């Protein structure tokens, strides 16, 4: 994020840019005025988790981030299996040449 | 939550990311101005 460099794949249910930006917006911020006649008018503000919540909403399986110095590697991996088995038996009794 | 790492499964009726974020938003927060000429203008706020 210091530059705009990404190796991005949108096929996976998680994009690295959205994850990184949402992580950034969730940090605590200090707007220190230093309007020095109140010499040190700082402030603190808790971050917002909306972008991070939206980024992780569709993730199925493993999505693990590893930081190694101004470079983040996101690994995604999942395996899905499903089975279905249905039996139905309707029956009716009629007379010859009649509709049922 | 320090990173974005999750091993998430939505089939279950509970997703870990939503649980963790909701737990975080329910904590007590201190917006300490330290606008030092009231040297220590703190505040406290109950979580949602």
């Amino acid at each position: 994020l210091e530059s705009g460099s990404v190796i991005q794949y949108g096929n996976t249910g998680a994009s690295i840019g959205n994850v990184m930006i949402g992580l950034e917006e969730a940090k605590d911020t200090t707007q220190t005025k230093a309007v020095y006649f109140l010499r040190n008018e700082t402030t603190t503000t808790k971050g917002d988790y909306t972008k991070l919540a939206s980024a992780l909403s569709s993730i199925q399986g493993a999505a693990v981030s590893i930081a190694m110095g101004d470079w983040t590697a996101l690994i995604n991996a999942v395996s899905n299996d499903s089975s279905s088995n249905i039996l139905s038996s309707p029956s009716i009794t009629v007379m010859d040449n009649g509709e049922a």
